[PDB]
């Protein structure tokens, strides 16, 4: 039974392009590795970052991953209504980490990790 899961990216700028590009490519090489359907979402509007989110969250992906610091505060808000869902955040360690949000750093992100996290929380 296949897996789906989906990736929001902050398109404002282009001082986040080199880890929105390194984001991309771990997400394929995970899909190459297993049996799942991707999704992406861009958006330089901040103000609509919590609306998109909770719009994925009713359309069943497995993973739903947001990309930069700046889906930290709606990602929160979010997370709190969807409780089995669950997320991560690339570039961003909450305080507080809440236990549907999965943290993962800049250089995991490249690293060959985030490829790795999708898989076993697919499986």
């Amino acid at each position: 039974s296949k897996k789906s899961v989906s990736m929001i990216l902050d398109i404002e700028g282009t001082n986040n392009e080199a880890m929105n590009n390194s984001a991309l490519l771990a997400l394929n090489n995970a899909q190459k590795k297993l049996n799942i359907d991707t999704n992406k979402v861009e958006s330089d509007d901040s103000s609509t970052f919590s609306n998109s989110i909770d719009i994925l969250c009713n359309d069943n992906y497995d993973l739903i991953i947001a990309v930069g610091a700046r889906f930290a505060k709606p990602l929160e808000m979010v997370a709190k209504k969807y409780p089995k869902q669950q997320f991560a955040i690339i570039d961003y360690e909450y305080d507080k980490q809440p236990s549907n949000i999965t943290s993962i750093s800049y250089e995991d992100n490249k690293s060959g990790y985030l490829a790795g996290l999708i898989a076993g929380k697919m499986t």
